[PDB]
């Protein structure tokens, strides 16, 4: 038996079974809220349905004619089932008038804490705000230094900059796009207070070694897990874990929201206080901290969150199926040394699907795929943090050289992958990818 | 001929006309979105309805016996008609998948811009965020001093403190609870860069004099108008006007939102950039400012705002009626010398109703209305900015004494006032207040 908890490791186990590679594995599903859709869709009397065809039942394969591919059409991220359920919960929340704090905010924090196996959760107004509050709660002061990679979304460095701290950029691992633990200790000075690893594209960093370093220098760890919800054993070594529930993440609400996650009650208390004006917990208009933000989640978005999180494990399952299909159908382009593919691992939730186009062919392939084959691809993110055309960069990061980050930035390309894409759509992408690499 | 544009002055004129003070005045209504409910309820064929009974048609007065009064029951602040329209609009927005930016954000900014007669509006994720971003856009750096009053909600000073600037408190005048223009000049230094007047409780500060002072020293003015939507001529003299649409304000959404309002195109662009990660507008992932926040309004809350703002002018008219009835019915306590009441003025939108309990009986009155008469009263706000139990206040605001502010703080008490309260409920408050002073 394996008991599907809704995390990446179990989903990868379930996928190989749904394709039949299992050894008569008894699967059962935990009835937690992130499994709600999966349990309705694939299970029947707490056992896998006998009659599951992935292509027909899960992806609705019907040989539809495809003429163009967009990378992330927003209208396909939400399903009619989601919408009907959201309307239902809004009709319950709206009459209450509780539109700031509320019971749905607290229910979502309980759900997230259970899902992540962490004691304390502060649901926030965005992942960016969660990070800012979290930096403040560990005691970050203006001029303090925060070690971080240079290839994240701008929010990561912005949270550090917004409170007057100093990003110190460290090179990545070319094997995982994650910050390299072997280069972290070199960057530690008297001014560093925090290491800020990013679980980029849905894959986790090598957190075990970072913790060992963090303990020797007595540094805090705040993990940017804004793209990594559902990854197994997420946050085992972190002081604080940051989540984002923006509508584009593996799990989103209908608007902006995020969360702070921790087992450390002292940090949890300060985060709750900083996220709401410095007021003592649930003592509005009475400050104990010097200041704070207006950064807790909306009760209404928490209620939408509790409806949409029902689809999380199922949508992550569709994501891992799509990623494996890309890997298996592009392998010969890798054997020809034209591209490098990601490897299937049990922690990746496949928020984004990166490949590397080597021999300097990335720009030609991206541009031809769009201009010739009507296929959008994207580069997350087009500019590295030490390379923005800002006054901050020109004064502080001109001499920054991040060898692996910069090299892989010239090769990276992200392929369309979202849980409601058709297999005919992925076929379109796959054939363009193959045709342009003849 | 009086043209009702949905603002303060005309509402006071209309109220005088709707009562026995009419002067055969002809009223017309402008079909703007904030007038929607007003026009539907009080007008017919584009003329004022003939036999409007304020108590019976607007408040449904039936002498229902009341046993208890809550200060601000959140369930009573939103109507079923609003809920219906919200459900209706969300069935249209939700299928678009457009949950961050979107067309409703843009429409709400046009609507607010028209209503305030200002060229540029950036809809934000909160009033607090709007204030922080505006301060950034005028160039506030760490160390710049911001002249404020000390009697505002924490957010006003928190926005200054959050970006490293230093608030410079200035006393109020005893007449309006607003910053005393007489004392602005006293506090101006080489380091002052902005004056931050607060239109507290819905009453406008004497802005014409503040503009005079600010121009002598070439200072920007940022108006915290988070309590004052609908006040006539709002922002005539300020560089930027901060609005809040939090759900307990005269107009609110069903979550957090705000707006930045300006005629200055250069500030609006910077506000737009600081509002979304420092990115150039419509060119994401390419930064032009050093950093930014994630603080634009959610498209979903903008759709909601466009539904709820239909009630604003009508809900402000119920507020003024309530205010006047408290005034006329409590003056027996004013003539006695036990209390002091606000004066009806054309600019007050009556977000809160303040009175002053004289000669040190405020605490006993407040506590006996609750234990003896089950009447909730509240103090907005319980702690002054310079007296909080924070490390800031003792290290910073220890020699700081603000005479009229602190003395008024011992007298102040707010009476329940919200546009859906019953007159039976207000009469219950009035009998408790007279009884407790017999
Ligand atoms: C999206 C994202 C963020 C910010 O999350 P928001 O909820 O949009 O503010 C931070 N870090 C990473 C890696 C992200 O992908
Ligand atoms: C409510 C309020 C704020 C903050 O507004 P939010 O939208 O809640 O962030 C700021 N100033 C005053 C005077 C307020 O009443
Ligand atoms: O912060 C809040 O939720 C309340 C502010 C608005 C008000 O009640 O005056």
């Amino acid at each position: 038996l394996t008991t599907i908890s809704g995390h990446s490791k179990d989903n990868l186990a379930l996928l190989k079974c749904l394709q039949g590679e299992t050894k008569e594995k008894e699967f059962e599903i935990s009835n937690v809220l992130p499994n709600h859709k999966m349990k309705e869709k694939l299970f029947r009397e707490n056992k896998l349905k006998i009659d599951i065809d992935i292509e027909k039942d899960i992806f609705n394969y019907s040989r539809k004619n495809i003429q163009k591919i967009e990378f992330m059409p927003v209208n396909r991220l939400i399903s009619q089932s989601e919408i009907d359920g959201i309307i239902g919960t809004l009709k319950e929340v709206l009459p209450t008038g509780q539109f700031t704090s509320g019971p749905f905010s607290k229910k979502l924090e309980e759900v997230i804490g259970d899902y992540l196996n962490k004691k304390y959760v502060i649901a926030t107004s965005s992942g960016t705000d969660a990070l800012m509050v979290s930096l403040l709660s560990i005691g970050i002061q203006p001029g303090d230094e925060v070690i971080m990679p240079a290839n994240s979304f701008a929010a990561t460095e912005n949270a550090v900059l917004a409170i007057g701290a100093k990003p110190v950029f460290v090179d990545i691992d070319h094997k995982s796009y994650c910050i390299d633990p072997l280069k972290i200790e070199e960057a530690i000075t008297q001014k560093t207070k925090c290491i800020l690893p990013v679980h980029l594209y849905g894959k986790q960093c090598d957190m075990k070694r970072i913790r060992e370093i963090a303990d020797v220098y007595q540094l805090r760890i705040i993990e940017d897990a804004c793209q990594a919800i559902g990854s197994s054993n997420l946050g085992e070594y972190g002081d604080i874990i940051i989540l984002s529930f923006n509508p584009y993440k593996n799990f989103g609400v209908c608007g902006k929201a995020g969360a702070i996650v921790t087992n450390n009650e002292n940090l949890a208390i300060r985060c709750n206080q900083y996220s709401y004006h410095g007021f003592e917990v649930d003592k509005k208009n009475k400050k104990v901290l010097d200041f704070g933000f207006n950064s807790k989640i909306d009760n209404l978005q928490a209620a939408i969150g509790l409806e949409r999180i029902k689809f999380l494990s199922y949508n992550n399952l569709k994501r891992v199926f799509l990623a494996q299909r890309y890997i298996r159908n592009l392998k010969e382009l890798e054997d020809r040394e034209l591209i490098k593919l990601p490897r299937m691992t049990e922690d990746n939730v496949w928020h984004l699907f990166p490949i590397r186009i080597i021999n300097g062919r990335r720009d030609e392939v991206k541009n031809k795929l769009y201009q010739l084959y009507n296929i959008e691809t994207d580069i997350y993110y087009p500019v590295l943090s030490h390379k923005h055309n800002t006054k901050l960069v020109k004064k502080n990061y001109m001499q920054d050289t991040l060898l692996n980050t910069e090299q892989v930035h010239k090769e990276i390309l992200h392929l369309p992958l979202h849980p409601n894409m058709l297999l005919e759509e992925q076929n379109f992408v796959l054939e363009g990818l193959i045709n342009v690499n003849k």
